[PDB]
């Protein structure tokens, strides 16, 4: 089926302060597009695409006069370059994670205030209802979260006390959660995707220092192993897929909130870095779909 056309969009983001920023990135040309902002700004947001629509949830509104978490979902219309509101989630989600199973959007975790969830809720957009499901076994904010084979998998995070190394999958029909192998690497902040047979999760927090390093979980064999490391160390990277390749955004190093976007290869186990944003910001919600009109 049509794979031309697609651009990779970043919505939101830190830098100073949260930021309504929504750019689309064209890997075709090596263009970037400024588009409609967010109603809100947010960072810690997470980034979806069904049916063609964008979705950005959660997150936080970080600004001089206060924060706020947000419970938000809104849908931007390529086709109208225009967001507009969705139901809102059940609770406030800030360093949410996302993943869409047939055409419905699970958001997972996060905080709220000093609150860790643990709680998962399911979105239906034919109905506009969001609705909870069964909750992890771990509170995980700061969590990486992938689809794989209608299998959502919750990568590390931070529970409260403790950056994680663990990893949980739900099971949509058994509306159950269970362990899967630990990473090798704690990683709060962590970019998680999926790519093949893969669950990968790169960069990240330890605890120490922000990490380079990227390893991948096979989901026949429950092994993780290590594959090259990013040029970059990055916390609270954004991240999607396109084309069969990894492509890193932004992030936090110890020093700088990178501008860079890093394509992994897995044919040749190669980073490379192939554009910048337009400035540099950490935080960000990213995902695929068609340009606008
Ligand atoms: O960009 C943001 C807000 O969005 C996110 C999105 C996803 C994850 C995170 N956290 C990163 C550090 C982790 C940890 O410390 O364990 C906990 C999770 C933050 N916040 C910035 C981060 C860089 C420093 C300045 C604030
Ligand atoms: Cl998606």
């Amino acid at each position: 089926g049509p794979k031309v056309g697609r651009l990779i969009y970043t919505a939101g983001g830190y830098f100073r302060q949260s930021l309504s920023y929504l750019e689309a990135y064209n890997p075709s040309n090596g263009s970037w597009l400024r588009l409609a902002d967010l109603q809100v700004p947010r960072s810690g947001l997470a980034g979806c695409v069904v049916g063609g629509l964008l979705y950005a949830v959660g997150g936080r509104n970080n600004s001089p006069d206060g924060n706020t978490d947000s419970s938000a979902l809104d849908c931007y219309n390529p086709m109208t370059n225009q967001w507009s509101p969705c139901a809102s989630m059940s609770v406030p989600r800030n360093r949410i994670g996302v993943g869409v199973i047939d055409g419905h959007i699970y958001a997972v975790g996060g905080s709220h205030g000093c609150i860790h969830h643990s709680s998962v809720e399911r979105y239906e957009p034919e109905r506009d209802e969001w609705h909870l499901v069964a909750p992890m076994l771990t509170r995980r904010i700061g969590v990486g979260v992938a689809v794989l084979n209608r299998l959502l998998y919750a990568v590390g995070g931070f529970d409260g006390t403790n950056r994680l190394n663990s990893a949980e999958c739900y099971y949509p029909e058994r509306n159950e959660w269970r362990m899967i192998t630990p990473m090798n690497t704690i990683r709060s902040g962590a970019g998680v995707c999926v790519l093949h047979n893969c669950i990968y999760a790169a960069g990240g927090y330890d605890g120490q220092d922000q990490l380079n390093s990227v390893e991948r979980y096979d989901v026949e064999t429950e092994t993780w192993t290590f594959v090259a490391p990013m040029r970059h160390h990055r916390s609270a990277l954004g991240i999607t897929v396109h084309q069969g390749k990894i492509y890193v955004l932004g992030g936090y190093d110890g020093h700088t909130f990178l501008d860079s976007v890093e394509c992994y290869d897995p044919d040749s186990d190669t980073w490379s870095e192939v554009t910048r944003m337009t400035s540099g910001r950490s935080g960000v919600g990213v995902a695929v779909t068609m340009e606008p009109c």
